[PDB]
């Protein structure tokens, strides 16, 4: 229930088939403190909105390409679309700020 996408047409697939749920993508590296912190709150958020939101996990790592197109520079970046549009934005692991933009956009 945490897609982790494999490059952009993974990823660009996954947006265009997310319909009109609230799509989450959760930039993170394996190796960054911060983003091991975060990943509990992301699985329990995604499971109670099971329906209304997706989360796709891009490892900046692999999909060096991604990461470099949505300028990332801080893990974890969170970066929140729905129907096409950038809602919101914002890097690190606060989970209150996290659950707060789910709730506010779905």
């Amino acid at each position: 229930m945490v897609y982790q996408v494999k490059d952009k047409a993974d990823l660009d697939g996954q947006l265009t088939k997310a319909s009109g749920k609230l799509v989450v993508l959760d930039f993170f590296a394996t190796w960054c403190g911060p983003c091991k912190m975060i990943s509990p709150k992301l699985v329990e958020l995604s499971t109670q909105f099971a329906d209304n939101v997706v989360v796709l996990k891009v490892d900046v790592d692999e999909c060096e390409d991604i990461a470099m197109e949505y300028n990332i520079s801080s893990m974890p970046t969170f970066v929140f679309l729905k129907n096409g549009v950038k809602v919101e934005e914002f890097a690190g692991a606060n989970a209150k700020r996290l659950e707060d933009v789910i709730k506010a956009n779905i």
